[PDB]
């Protein structure tokens, strides 16, 4: 309540959470702070008009925060923990949202400046900008049951949230992590298609969007199985079971696996390649 939050990073994910948080009415524009190593107009300048506090020193950020978010490229993290670790008091919890980066590698490198650092590994996606982001997290070792709560609550204010045994955090990144981009790509497609049919552009994009959204809900607000909802929507005639067949004919499912697998396998590498060199 007397809480403040900071993003040692910036860019999208920062802006994402920051935007979601303010809107969710949990924090306050000014009661947040993100550091601008350089300043990327889009991101940075955006936050400015938003109301957040931006400083070139991802240090004042650490002092200004009760809850610290590590939102920087995975390989950058090291060049931070050993630049801020010293400034890591005990009051604050450190939530690293960087991909692949292990809770361990952070603690056992950050502890070198503190007996027991409080850290949690996060995994979110851009949709947080609304309240439909899908977030997963894992509690550190020096993380009290009162921290997961604060976490599981600060995030549940902007999307979905659940404790997850870190070893899973890598798959999750493929699915819900990258997912929003597999979607943005699939929408653009559909529009283009709907358009190659007579529908105007704006109109097409919105129907495509709406179509997806709706599908989501039905699936979430029930079990059924994505399999069955497919059945409920296709009359023996055609019009749909037909479109399916086409998708089904070009390994449409196959290609989505291929992309989650890829997202994962990559995230593994990025980290399991930062373990040594
Ligand atoms: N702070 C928030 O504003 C949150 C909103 N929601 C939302 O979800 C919406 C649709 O409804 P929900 O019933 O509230 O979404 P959804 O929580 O049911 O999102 C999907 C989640 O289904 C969970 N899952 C949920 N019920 C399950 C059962 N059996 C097995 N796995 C299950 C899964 O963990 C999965 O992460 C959207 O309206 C969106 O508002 C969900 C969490 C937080
Ligand atoms: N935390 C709520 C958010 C919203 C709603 O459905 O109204 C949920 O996912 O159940």
């Amino acid at each position: 309540r007397g809480m403040s939050v900071g993003f040692i990073g910036a860019g999208q994910l920062a802006f994402a959470l920051a935007k979601g948080f303010t809107a969710a009415g949990v924090l306050a524009a000014h009661k947040i702070m993100a550091s601008s190593p350089d300043m990327d107009l889009a991101t940075v300048s955006a936050l400015r008009k938003m109301g957040v506090k931006l400083t070139p020193h991802n240090k004042e950020t650490v002092q200004h925060s009760d809850v610290l978010f590590l939102a920087v490229k995975p390989h950058i993290i090291p060049f931070i923990l050993d630049e801020i670790g010293a400034d890591i008091e005990d009051r604050h919890i450190v939530v690293s949202c960087a991909a692949g980066v292990t809770i361990s590698s952070i603690e056992k490198k950050l502890s070198a400046f503190r007996p027991a650092p409080r850290v949690i590994r996060c995994m979110t996606n851009t949709p947080v900008v609304v309240r439909e982001g899908a977030t997963v997290y894992a509690t550190g070792t020096h993380a009290q049951v009162e921290d997961g709560r604060l976490m599981e609550q600060l995030l549940s204010s902007v999307g979905f949230c659940t404790e997850v045994e870190e070893d899973l955090i890598d798959a999750v990144t493929g699915l819900s992590g990258s997912g929003p981009a597999y979607a943005f790509t699939a929408l653009d497609a559909l529009a283009d298609g709907g358009v190659k049919m007579g529908l105007p552009r704006r109109l097409a994009v919105r129907l495509g969007a709406q179509a997806l959204l709706g599908a989501a809900k039905m699936l979430l607000h029930s079990e059924q199985h994505p399999g069955q909802l497919k059945d409920n929507v296709s009359s023996p005639g055609g019009a749909t079971i037909h479109a399916l067949h086409v998708l089904e004919s070009g390994g449409f499912r196959s290609l989505l696996i291929n992309a989650v697998e890829a997202s994962c396998i990559r995230t593994r590498e990025l980290q399991s390649m930062a373990d040594q060199e």
